[PDB]
This record gives structure tokens, C-alpha cells and sequence, in this order.
């Protein structure tokens, strides 16, 4: 062998020092709320987080699907504040729910409606 060998790093990044002081003992209950926008081909889930900044928030999921959210699911990262389904299906009622997931484990999860514009091949005039 030859000295052996290594693996140095190091570089800055922008975030808190993962404080253990923070509410990390309990999972994030509802969040403050969601919202949505109900888009031709697409629908842009807006969220918020819950008023209490202190708990420990890994991120969340987003459940579509018409008659039930079940069908598909979408996890983001916390950083995310909303995601914009596209490749949808225009004219129909998609319900999308929002819940708050942590290490310490899942909350409830919301419940909202977007109705997707009436594409007709060129939905101007309407």
C-alpha cells in the first residue's frame, strides 16, 4: 500500500444548526391550511405551515386523485410552499390532501377541491 488514502471535505450552507431544543418529541399536527388552483392541464397546490415554527418539519405529502387522494401520493421537500401537477386531466374535480410528516411520525391530513378549466380545445372566450 501507499499512505493509505483519505476523503476531505467541507463547504457552508444556509440552515439553522438542527437544535435539538425545537419540538422534535410530537408530530406536526394540521397545518395552518392549503390551498389550490384548479388549472387546465394542471393544478397548483399551494400550502402553508402550521403557525408554530418550533416543529421539527421534514416535509410533506400531497394526495391527488378523483374520488379519492389515495390513488396518487407526491412527497416534497419542507423548502417546497406548493407543486403544480401537470399532465392532468382538464374538467374534473381532483381532491387534494395535505399532511405533515416528521421522525416522529404522521399528522391528519387536509382536505380540499379543484376543479380543473374546461379545456374544449381552446378554453378562450369562456
Amino acid at each position: 500500500g501507499s499512505s493509505g488514502s483519505s476523503g476531505p471535505a467541507t463547504d457552508w450552507l444556509s440552515a439553522e444548526t438542527f437544535e435539538s431544543d425545537l419540538d422534535e418529541t410530537r408530530v406536526p399536527e394540521v397545518p395552518s391550511s392549503l390551498h389550490v388552483r384548479p388549472l387546465v392541464t394542471s393544478i397548483v397546490v399551494s400550502w402553508t405551515p402550521p403557525e408554530n415554527q418550533n416543529i421539527v418539519v421534514r416535509g410533506y405529502a400531497i394526495g391527488y386523485g378523483i374520488g379519492s387522494p389515495h390513488a396518487q401520493t407526491i412527497k416534497v421537500d419542507y423548502k417546497q410552499r406548493y407543486y403544480t401537477i401537470e399532465n392532468l386531466d382538464p374538467s374534473s374535480h381532483y381532491v387534494i390532501t395535505l399532511k405533515a410528516f416528521n421522525n416522529v411520525g404522521e399528522g391528519i391530513p387536509l382536505y380540499e377541491s379543484a376543479v380543473t378549466r374546461p379545456h374544449t380545445s381552446g378554453p378562450s372566450s369562456g
